[PDB]
């Protein structure tokens, strides 16, 4: 599993469950092409987005639909979504964990990259 | 000044100086129309981006060129840029400050909305 | 003003107003000697804590009463307080800003050290 | 395992390995009594600090020795340590994960609390 995402809720102190996200990859004509999508599980994790063979070098974008998450809790948040954009596998295959910590008016994102 | 940006550097504990950013407004065709841009000052701040008359309700994207900032310091970063996408809504008088705290493999962004 | 504190609220996207804090300096017997205190202003800031003459090298602790802040808003928090412990070292002229970003189950703290 | 700690390094995008920490519990005479200690593993995690029977209601403090971590990497950081203080098990037994994301001049801490 070369690309995993983990989402936490800073207001409830819990994993952020059922958060939708879409992954895009920048194509040669400079447009974002759909690559994968899913929702976080009861542990706030989304696994199995791609495989090592499919996850080639490129620029990738992960859009995390945080607005729908907060709205379903009755909160009207600041951000439309959290956006994480990065170059992947530029120096060979790696495993990427993208983490996001969510509050209504603030979020953080970090990456753990292992070889 | 209805919209200001502040950028900080969590590695050196200083304002992030000379950071370039563009602001976009979402159009009817779901494309990003460039709206404003600048570089942060010696205090890590960017003012004068828009006016009250021009800053109408809509979805806005602030794209912060964090990769060039870290490259200038000789540090290999994870993200291509830091992206802040938000819905601007007229709920009374409101001035927006977007803050971003930068590390090579992590960033946080917060909004302070005051009257 | 060699030492200032700024406190923000990540749930409401506003300065954290009326937050109490104490500052301690570590003594020779490893006890915490109270040094200064105050409450944050309408801008979420606390100034005037110390002077250059008094703010000597040493280890300092800023203890921010975040629990009472969330309790006043009717929100059950995780932390008893937010604690910032740091070594102050004379490396040229230096003014310290301690920032803290608060959520019910999470906090971040940053230092901006400038000349 | 009712108390686990996870530490990440925001500069290298990796778990923070070999980070020491000490856990204290506030005694009836208002002093901090030693409770448990350990170092994070190759995955940045510290497990097996306590058991459900030993981990009674009380106020607990986790001191994470971040200064020694950065110093061993050649960085001179701002903070002496990261301090997390909280009331545990006030409404019955819970499982606590304390997470810390570290940069030289900034850190965040979050708690995931499950039943
Ligand atoms: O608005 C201000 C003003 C001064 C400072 Cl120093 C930090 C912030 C915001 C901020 C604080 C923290 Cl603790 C983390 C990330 C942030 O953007
Ligand atoms: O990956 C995990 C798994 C469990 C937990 Cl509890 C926190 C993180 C990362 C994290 C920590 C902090 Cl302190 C802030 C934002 C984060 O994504
Ligand atoms: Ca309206
Ligand atoms: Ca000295």
């Amino acid at each position: 599993c070369p690309l995993m995402v983990k989402v936490l809720d800073a207001v409830r102190g819990s994993p952020a469950i059922n958060v939708a996200m879409h992954v895009f990859r920048k194509a040669a004509d400079d447009t974002w092409e759909p690559f994968a999508s899913g929702k976080t599980s009861e542990s706030g994790e989304l696994h199995g987005l791609t495989t090592e063979e499919e996850f080639v070098e490129g620029i990738y974008k992960v859009e995390i639909d945080t607005k729908s998450y907060w709205k379903a809790l009755g909160i009207s948040p600041f951000h439309e979504h959290a956006e994480v954009v990065f170059t992947a596998n530029d120096s060979g295959p790696r495993r990427y964990t993208i983490a996001a910590l969510l509050s209504p008016y603030s979020y953080s994102t970090t990456a753990v990259v292992t070889n």
